[PDB]
């Protein structure tokens, strides 16, 4: 008799008035006519071709397989056919390289952020591999050797699925993933052959890692002659498999079994001799990783509000079929009011998220203020931490929004509450990302060009008055306050983002 | 070299100073004489066999066998051991049955909900089976003939395994859960025989069920010939299986695969023809069963804040363990500033729960004046929504303070959260409750006996203002601010509460 | 250190001298001009895309989803895209559309045979599909109105996977699959809407099938008022969804979790009013399905041989690698020795095999004697049978001599045992196709027609003494004697095969 | 409407009476008064309580979790409590104990072989670690220093389930099983802590083991200074877990996923020191393991003759439950035939095992005449090949009894012959076996004194002359026919077994 309409998506670009507002105000007439019709078309694969792939790859996630039959240490991860056609679609579509081809200036990385915004929500996670790509590329570029470089950016940036690499970036171990001070994995000096110039072999155990599907990865390691803690750490390179494809020394103990990004393989294993090339100097590892931490905390912001549109989106279109009490939901004002209120946080989000895509962009083209490159700096732990808390908020309130079927699997809502929950985690903690911030304010009078700014774009905010009477306590004060000041400074920030794009 | 230690949990009764204060306030010293010790006690169980029991239990999902190996339709749900064996706890340690002994006035349902308290989180869920058990047994005592009541009790109120049954309560179908008005299934005049004198047969399909976990079940259906919508619908009584432990013309269509709640068997049930009693008269279905939802959403809140308490007390044994930059997290002053709010929070709701079920208590053993009913009626669906939310707040931080681990399913940390989604949704969403708290408003004056409460009992205060100010809005403005109507209501029930228990 | 290396397989058809001997006296030149390449291409295929294909659906096995997300009934059965390509295989390369295309009189049945015999152990058991493929053609092309014909053929002959239709054979119920007397489907007469003119709807229960892989089937029912027993069924036609693609009133109960055969979906289902043509009279519909039984048994004998070669050709080559006391295993006596005997019965198998399918061919094409048509009736059980053991007595020991891996199945060998058992099974098991050779030698003389066939084509022998002692016999007595009697034929007829093709 | 009526079981002790005539013969009146009705108990129990564990423990295959979740290896195996409930009772009804109490003379032996005979069908193969026990216990006591003997033996005879322990034989690695003379796992002195005695630490990889659920294991490993091959190997003795519960430096890497004996534990493991106590001397290992071999070699046969009585017995009661053509199964001259046949090979096979097991007694308590030592050195490996063979032809014959339904797993049918396929592999390969029978006869005249034996008890069997006539044959043409000769004598002694027995 009666059964129920479920969701459905449209073009994710047409659907986007807030994405369409954006771009229109941060790019110029000729990228337009370039990225508009790219963005239109990645609007539709969205809801077509990657919406099936990503399902496939969330239905079968990978497995690890330690041994072949005769014995064979092989270490296999088998994906589905998915998940390796989401990989090519990163590549053919320049998700990260459209960024590091700079025709239109800061306007670049714009829409490549654009592109991403896109495709993270379609890509069962694939999105993580891209955000650490990136930042191996940007590290690459800053810190490496002409030979490296050469060898390895092609790769990375390359727009030719057939070529194409994703990078890892390997920096917990048991003993901490906020604080990588006790990075145990030693680097012994290495003679002997490689393919990219190693100078160490490298022994220890990476303790969350994206597993053996990236061909490159940047990890910290500890030289035989280094001092403990942070500055007796190196940066370092090393390539996954030999000519043959063959692991160069490296094990994988298992897959973790995880609330959600189930696609993504996320794996425990250990360097044994792995050969690896130093980056920079010694002592000087964690400062360079920095700007990786960087370029993937603005990833992870961005993903996080497409991920809050699509859990929007399905919303919003099931709340046009679904009837209770004689009238469909969207004309409940009750749930209207519900739904208008994610919104709105939404338009906050997205703005914020594109204002800061912006200043990165305009950062690597050298055309960054000193006050914006100090905003940037600020700014990108705010980003990250705010849009993560809302995506959850917003995912919880979703899956509610459907009821019973919203808390059963084979809907395909849960998935939105689990996968969320992972943004306010990787790449750092919200308290984490918050005493970042503390720390941003105490160099190059950061504190007084954040106030500045937010003096000279809206002195009469409500979150202004608050956040000025914050800052005047105590340091330990400021800490057990962080929180409340990141999200005063994000509410801030957001709403002169909104202003500018007139969303 | 270095691994982390994981979290411990300790006596559950003694480690929680909260509920002492509480019980100390509620329960005379008779009372206290049998109760404390029990508690105690329990609150062993639900750190040693219980929490083994539950932990297998969730390891095992519960299995749907349609058919035996011979084409025989047979629809059996396999548990594990663990879920049997807490099922039989529930009934040895009175988890339902203490209340029902009301020799203590008020205090024998007080009692009942501590126990409720301590065993919910180490009961993989069983908690929602012993609540609809509860429930019916209420619905029988207040409506069912002598006959029905002198079958059906002694089971459902029995502290002997052998004996024990629990109820499910079905009223949810494809068209609806929050509005049964569209409720399909038809009860025709039945003449054949049954062991509970049924007086009708079944026909339709139940959309969310406790499947066959249950001995019995209370559920609405349409008589041959009564009104269409709400009003022509009756309360049923009826048995899932006959003598030979067959099922009574009822068929399972499958299990769900649910977000959390894994140990509890949800199934899609067709009665097909099923022989059930009429309750009470036509027409006054959803009227009788309100007496089922009431004591289940106290029930609910109780469990979300034992599943609040459960979560806190693995982060907090966790933060005395974990070290990062040199301290342990419990010294570190932001860290410590985020316990201390989530814990804020648990002292808020288990005031207001345990007040709420003192109300209870009053009115069960007939002690309840005029107003004090009134309050029960309006602060239940207050109580159930402000709880929850707080449950899957509080749930989601705490996955967070584990970090990566708290991302990966076989520290048991991700549960939490999967599970505390589920508190907002069934037994009424926020927004259904919402409403439920205005429709309440509305009857009795009861709008007026609350305000007059919290004037006497709380001092002036500008959210007391703000509620009052609300209160008096349009019929469609009072709906769009509902939510906030009832966390304002919440939040201030919360701190009359917590004063009253010196918390 | 030391690993084994594990068998690996070669170009079917270039490594089976025996088929190549046999197609070189079956096959008249313009046939080899076509078939031999042909074969050849195929026996490529069969250890490189077939055999990624057949290994991907043994790993996913198909999975029922009876519902949708929202409560409708689709009986949706998900296969891999290996099991997909793989029905995609015997469209493009005509495994069933060859033997129809009778341009080479007799030789075109058994070119057929051949592509079967190669593609079938490549195949994860499609080859059962296509066997009921090919005997429904049959059926239709006898028996079916011209209508019917017109609509069906060109979907079960077509060659285009777009247009290809498998069909299934519903014959066995819970009552029996042997003795089908006891069918308790009735058929009622129809007057609703169909896409083929059918005349009734089916209700009962069909107790193994292979679901809905098929778009068609041929099944047995009792019409309105028709006669108790085998006497009263009727064949019918069906077609299991409409233009929606929707299930026509059929439910699938479950998948059978099988032995064996996993990738190939074995389904109970219910017809509940499903359209149905009736193709022949009233009372007629065993002898009917008479000739889908003789076309699938010699399928059955054809993949059974061909599971045969694949066990063979996997000890081989790992008799060739694998060493113990310091010789290959194919250099040790007792080993070779016990090869040998395992080739021998192959060769026995396949000129038997191709002796029938010769028989097969001549009749189909009208060029067969009346003793030749009675000699393929009395042998088509026999061979039947007779490959069946030897296939399953081969794959055993071929297991064991793998040793220990032999007996792990991510070797892939177990599964030679699993599913060989099969072949004694379905159309027929040992005992029963027994009986049907003794039915067939009371009827026309049969009996007397391959006494002097065995004696014309081969000497005196003490079998052939013992075969006519037993022949001789009391109707019980030939009853306990019947294997005996079967497996002396069926060697005398596998001697006399080999002789003429020169094995 | 119609369902079949499955198989069922009776107690295997009254059912089985080929069994009581057999201990008749063999167990003199003092053994009686205690056997019998002990084994009536059991055999209670294996249609009962032990029926249930099994499928139990096979529904719930082992699982291997290496890693707990804070990266802990903890390499457990997790199994079911019915697992654990079988070798609870194979403790306490002494299935290994009642051999090594001679109290009985050879009738220990033979009492206890009669246990195990009933214990083995219903132990879901936990019979494979008693036969490894039985063989640990016997090499202990006839070559293990005094002090070794008083500390493990009480553990390994125990009839106290919390003393049992179970042995482990860890003879197999990657190079070969058949043969063990590649064994690379060595053994360097070693001086330290250990609770037994341990004098060397071994490295290297065990490729089939029962994993960690026994306490101790034998195993063969090279000392730093022996020669390659066989006679550089000796007999190593090894405790898995120290006093808290650890494993000895043992890593296990994954368990086999396995045709059959889906319940077992079976591990690929490597040693990384394991402390292990050397057993006689440098060089004597294989020729000392020999003992433990043809105590293992008894078990096998005796479980492969209990798991035809097992298939034997579901058969026969579905026979006179299942219908076809208007008659019971076992009504149908053929299927009867069969059967009866099938049963004929069963009354060979126990009878041919307990002449064994009583030889086996007789040299146990030293009263075995140089004839009957030969024998049983002779008769051995005949046994275990010939009765293996019979058991996997029988388990298929069965499975094809019970039609389709014997191909479908949940009617439990197709597990009798994935289970029967170990038999003929395990402990020895039908060829290897075949081959140390003719080894055998190459010395103490033992070709003669098995003549001598055939021509003292039946001259006149036909499988005599034609076996003299075999071993008057060429070397490699007697190793050509070595399989022939080895069933020619299986089937001799058999034969003058039943006539001992009265069978």
């Amino acid at each position: 008799n009666f059964y129920q309409d479920g969701p459905q998506l449209s073009n994710t670009f047409r659907s986007d008035e807030a994405l369409q507002k954006i771009l229109k105000s941060l790019l110029p007439a000729d990228a337009q006519k370039v990225a508009l019709p790219h963005l239109e078309h990645l609007g539709e694969r969205a809801v077509t071709d990657m919406l099936t792939w990503a399902q496939e790859a969330e239905s079968q996630p990978p497995v690890h397989v330690p041994f072949d039959p005769w014995g064979r240490r092989i270490d296999d991860i088998k994906t589905s056919h998915g998940w390796k056609a989401l990989e090519k679609v990163a590549a053919e579509e320049g998700i990260v390289a459209t960024a590091y081809d700079r025709r239109f200036g800061a306007a670049s990385r714009v829409y490549q952020m654009a592109l991403l915004y896109l495709y993270s929500p379609s890509s069962a996670i694939f999105s993580c591999p891209l955000a650490m790509t990136d930042g191996a590329a940007r590290a690459l570029e800053l810190y490496a050797d002409a030979d490296l470089k050469a060898r390895v950016l092609p790769h990375l940036l390359s727009r030719d699925p057939k070529t194409f690499w994703t990078a890892g970036q390997w920096m917990t171990e048991r003993t901490g993933g906020s604080d990588v001070s006790g990075t145990s994995t030693d680097a012994h000096p290495f003679t002997g052959t490689s393919e990219f110039g190693a100078t160490h072999s490298l022994h220890g155990t990476k303790w969350f890692t994206s597993a053996t599907t990236s061909q490159m990865a940047l990890t910290l390691a500890r030289p035989d002659g280094a001092a403990p803690g942070s500055r007796g750490l190196s940066l370092f390179f090393l390539e996954l498999r030999n000519d043959k494809g063959e692991l160069n020394h490296i094990q994988i103990h298992r897959l973790k079994d995880k609330l959600g990004t189930k696609a993504l393989p996320t794996a425990e294993l250990s360097l044994q001799g792995t050969p690896a090339r130093m980056i920079g100097g010694v002592g000087e590892g964690v400062k360079r990783i920095a700007s990786v931490l960087n370029i993937t905390r603005i990833y992870n912001s961005i993903c996080a509000v497409g991920h809050i549109r699509r859990a929007l989106d399905l919303a919003q279109d099931y709340s046009g079929k679904r009837q209770a009490f004689g009238k469909l939901l969207k004309d409940h004002p009750l749930h209207k009011s519900t739904l208008d209120s994610l919104e709105a946080d939404f338009r906050k989000c997205i703005a914020f998220s594109f204002f800061v895509a912006n200043l990165l962009g305009q950062e690597e083209v050298g055309e960054a203020s000193a006050s914006e490159k100090i905003l940037l700096r600020v700014l990108t732990p705010i980003l990250k931490l705010y849009t993560a808390k809302k995506s959850i908020h917003i995912s919880s309130e979703v899956v509610e929004m459907f009821g019973g079927a919203g808390y059963v699997e084979d809907t395909g809502i849960p998935r939105l509450l689990r996968d969320a929950q992972v943004f306010s985690i990787w790449e750092g903690t919200t308290n984490v990302l918050s005493l970042d911030m503390l720390r941003a304010f105490e160099k190059d009078q950061a504190g007084q060009i954040l106030e500045q700014f937010l003096v000279l774009n809206e002195a009469g905010s409500e979150e202004l008055v608050r956040l000025q009477k914050l800052l005047t306590l105590s340091g330990e004060q400021k800490e057990q306050h962080a929180r409340e000041i990141a999200f005063l400074i994000g509410n801030a920030v957001a709403r002169i983002a909104m202003k500018k794009y007139s969303l």
